[PDB]
């Protein structure tokens, strides 16, 4: 077995197992910053901000035919503070190729390009998407699972908690091809699911990095928070 | 499309959509007690009870080959208050043909006569169960999704939190044939996921019941309350 695995209660400025890329920093309370907070604690607009675990992560192996199962928790909280325009865009965790770097903002979330659907991604995400652009359903928030595209194979609506911390869990079984993500809101008790079949052998390159992204807005003020406060992974790729 | 649903927050003695069979009491207070707490507050042993939502459910059509999709919540507690013999032995979600009775208690919860897999059940169950038989995994407590048989076709260990009140997600999506299950507690924020391929065409018949079922165990003090105190319920047919 190749198992791989992290785990961090909260975040430290400076410990080089994350890969911080544009926006994204981490405060002295611990907190993951993924996109620009001014300096009067309100959320910026036009700003991109993603972190990635620093090891690559075997997936699936062309040689056995196997297929790695694996899991990812992280807590976030999205606080839209301003009464006009509408909040945009949301946060992201992506599997894409090693060594990436960020793509397009605003609602391609620092992961995709455009909205086309193109296996030349080679990238699985799961999205909490606050922003409905053309290529969304109307309603949002929103979770989504993408497989090359930010045109999500499947979504789910879910109603905003405005500021409070969400617990995710995003689980893959290699055996049943079945992808879940999973969303509770402890202050409300709210617990949102969605799930998908997604052949990660057909997607995903042998090595993959792992990450989280956020994306605020392309006009003044379509800005939220996207701030995230742990954030565990676990990957095992069997013989 | 075809539509049923229904919602208790709170259970009310002699409200004649529910059937209650074998041990099952509904409390003044509002609680589904399915198995029998004695009178000095303690759950008995060799005990079995179950509730049916008194109409049955369209769940699919032959002639269209349309398959339903659906969703069930409930909270629910389990408190074992001894730890010498083991608790026993669960409390389960099922749907199955109609006009049903308890079947056999201990670890075949109410819903199975023996422990074949056997297409004749035409049950589909998520169980919560917490006594290790000879067909079961070894650890307890966990998640199991029964297709025709208690031998469930996968499993997730969860650890219990004694006593208090867990949130139970439960949905179908015909498109993909994924049946998923979630279980949270509030008390400890811990989350539990499971997922897995059922066509409920080759499972169910077309009209069902669905209902819920505890059983405590074959022995005194084998024994642990099975506690419910909502419950809801939606299922969709195309047309
Ligand atoms: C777990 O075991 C339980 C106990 O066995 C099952 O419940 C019993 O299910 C049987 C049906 O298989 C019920 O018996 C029938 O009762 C009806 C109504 O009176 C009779 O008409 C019927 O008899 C006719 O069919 C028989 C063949 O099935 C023929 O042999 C017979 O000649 C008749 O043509 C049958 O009655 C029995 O006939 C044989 C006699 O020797 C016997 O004495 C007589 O009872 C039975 O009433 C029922 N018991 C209870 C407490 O419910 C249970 O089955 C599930 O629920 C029942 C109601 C049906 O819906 C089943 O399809 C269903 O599986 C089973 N539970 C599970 C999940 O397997
Ligand atoms: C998404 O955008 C990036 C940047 O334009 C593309 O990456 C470049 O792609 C070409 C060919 O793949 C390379 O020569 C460049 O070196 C790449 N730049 C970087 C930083 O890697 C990427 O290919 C685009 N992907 C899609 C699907 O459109
Ligand atoms: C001033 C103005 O109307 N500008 C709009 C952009 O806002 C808009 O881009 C979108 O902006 C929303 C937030 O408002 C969100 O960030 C979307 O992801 C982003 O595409 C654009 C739409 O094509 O039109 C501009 O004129
Ligand atoms: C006294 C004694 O050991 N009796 C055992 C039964 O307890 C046992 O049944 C199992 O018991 C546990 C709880 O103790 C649970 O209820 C199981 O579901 C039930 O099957 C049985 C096992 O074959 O043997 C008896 O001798
Ligand atoms: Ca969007
Ligand atoms: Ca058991
Ligand atoms: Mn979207
Ligand atoms: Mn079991
Ligand atoms: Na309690």
């Amino acid at each position: 077995v190749e198992t791989i695995s992290f785990s961090f209660s909260e975040f430290e400025p400076g410990n080089n197992d994350l890969t911080l890329q544009g926006a994204a920093i981490i405060t002295q309370s611990g907190v993951l910053q993924l996109t620009k907070i001014n300096q009067n604690g309100m959320p910026a607009w036009d700003s991109t901000g993603r972190t990635l675990y620093t090891k690559p992560v075997h997936i699936w192996d062309m040689t056995t035919g196997t297929v790695a199962s694996f899991e990812t928790r992280f807590s976030f909280s999205i606080e839209q503070p301003y009464t006009r325009p509408l909040p945009a865009d949301g946060l992201v965790f992506f599997m894409g190729p090693t060594k990436s770097k960020p793509a397009q903002g605003y609602g391609y979330l620092g992961v995709f390009n455009n909205s086309k659907q193109d296996n030349s991604y080679q990238t699985l995400a799961v999205e909490f998407d606050t922003f409905s652009n053309p290529w969304d359903p109307p309603q949002v928030p929103h979770i989504g699972i993408d497989v090359n595209s930010i045109r999500s194979i499947k979504t789910q609506p879910f109603q905003l908690d405005n500021g409070q911390v969400a617990n995710v869990v995003i689980k893959y079984d290699a055996s049943s091809k079945i992808l879940l993500a999973v969303l509770v809101y402890p202050s409300s008790g709210a617990i949102y699911t969605i799930a998908e079949i997604v052949d990660v052998k057909q997607v995903l390159p042998e090595w993959v990095d792992v990450g989280l992204s956020g994306a605020t807005g392309a006009q003044r003020d379509a800005a939220e928070t996207h701030d995230v406060y742990s954030w565990s992974f676990h990957a095992s790729l069997p013989e």
